């Protein structure tokens, strides 16, 4: 698909057996998902945005379906107000910015 | 151009006579630039990201050249770690997300 940017670029994702809405975000290095339970070991991490830093749990090798496209990578879980699909997974579905 | 996302999508902008680097950010509604002096009156705005809220100054109808494309629109000025080009100006230069 080609997605215009008049509105937030939100898509449906499947992660950990649940359906969620998430933002396709070229400004995010990593993918950040609201608090949920995932399997495996995790390590703590601090990530910084506008307004300061938050603590998240880093999970590796997580499978995510993004608008029907399967991808695997690291997912950060923490108190974000919006689910964010970052560059580490956008590259895997072949996403590009065009102008 | 067509910009892949294996690296941060950084571009050169020109604003108020100065060259700066900025991130093309589909996850940002608005455009936010580090502290600088711009012409005209400003208005207050609160913006919220991952780490809380900050107060910024809103300037309207600012000329800005983004990777050689001219845009005229609203720019927010405040303590941001990186200069962010958001959807308000990405739509003016005709940017889309494709996969
Ligand atoms: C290592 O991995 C990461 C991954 C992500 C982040 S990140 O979330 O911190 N970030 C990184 C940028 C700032 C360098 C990704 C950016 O796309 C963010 C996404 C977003 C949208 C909505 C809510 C939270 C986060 N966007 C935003 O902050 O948008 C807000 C939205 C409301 C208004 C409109 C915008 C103009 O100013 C900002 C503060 C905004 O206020 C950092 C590190
Ligand atoms: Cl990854």
């Amino acid at each position: 698909p080609q997605i215009t940017l008049w509105k937030r670029p939100l898509v449906t994702i499947k992660i950990g057996g649940q359906l969620k809405e998430a933002l396709l975000d070229t400004g995010a290095d990593d993918t950040v998902i609201e608090e949920m339970s995932l399997p495996g070991r995790w390590k703590p991490k601090m990530i910084g945005g506008i307004g300061g830093f938050i603590k998240v749990r880093q999970y590796d090798q997580i499978i995510i379906e993004i608008a029907g496209h399967k991808a695997i990578g690291t997912v950060l879980v923490g108190p974000t107000p919006v689910n964010i699909i970052g560059r580490n997974l956008l590259t895997q579905i072949g996403a590009t910015l065009n102008f």
